[PDB]
Order: structure tokens, then sequence, then C-alpha cells
DNA sequence: CAGTCGATCGATAAAGGGGCCCTTTCTTAGTCGATCGAATTAAGGGCCCTTTAGTGTAGCGCG
């Protein structure tokens, strides 16, 4: 990924290889909360042409889950791991969504 | 070969979705804001509390 192992101690390991998981599971859900500038949202954009942060997390049901209209299905048939970044501010527009 | 393609290139009404108004309640406090309670202020003002005069009695000047 780019990080110094010496650097950094086993338990603070573990959670790097847990921020890898769900690049190695079929449909693993998984939430981070940390402080501003620890590195999380780096993975998830620069380290793999595999995975997409939706960005603002305002995504709409029809671009993410399905479009009926093109009959095309959403973000989630595409890549292997969907990242929303700024989980607070996150919100559907649709009620179902 | 010239007849005459089956893909193409125009429309002109659909369900879905984006969006962007947008208005519209809907609160959300900012300032009323005139009201009303209660609590000041006083000024008034009715009112209870003092002196005087006139009646029955003990001392004392006196014809």
């Amino acid at each position: 990924i780019g990080m110094e192992p010496a650097s950094l101690k086993e338990d603070v390991q573990w959670h790097l290889l847990a921020r890898m998981v769900p690049f190695v599971e079929n449909n693993y859900n998984v939430c981070e909360l940390g402080p501003r500038g620890t590195g999380k949202s780096h993975i998830y954009k620069e380290c793999s042409p595999n995975s997409i942060l939706v960005s603002g997390g305002q995504t709409t049901v029809a671009n993410l889950f399905y479009n009926m209209s093109s009959r095309r299905i959403g973000l989630v048939g595409l890549w292997d791991v969907v990242a929303f970044d700024q989980v607070a501010g996150i919100s559907f527009k649709d009620k179902d969504g």
C-alpha cells in the first residue's frame, strides 16, 4: 500500500488488514470512523482499480442499484468495493433507498 | 442492372429519473408590545384618640 510496517504497531497492522478485507470477501459490509487525516480513504481511491469512492453519499437509487429506464444495473453490479465517504451527510431523496 | 433491400434516419406520445426550483409550511427564535399581574410609588381620606364643660362631693374663708 506504501506503508512502513516497522513504524506501525501489530494491532494497527491488523487494522490495516481489516481495511483490505472488503476487497477479498464477496458482499462484505464494513464501517470505519476515525479522526480526519488518518488515511482511511486513500486505499479505496488510489490503491485499487476495482474500487470506487462514492463522494458525498448523495447518490441516487437508480444510479446505485438499478435504473429501470435504461434497464442497466447500478454501481453495485460493477465495482467490487463501494466506499461511501463522509457518512455524516449521506442522504437519499427516495425514501426506499 | 435495375429492382429494390433491411438497416437508418427523421418524427411525435411514454414511464423514470434528475433537478432545481420553490414554495411552503415549518419551525426558529428576534423583537415585539401591549397586556396584565403584581408590586411599587404616592396622596387622599375616613378615623380612632385627646381636651373642655357641666353635673355630684370634701376642705376652708366668714358674717
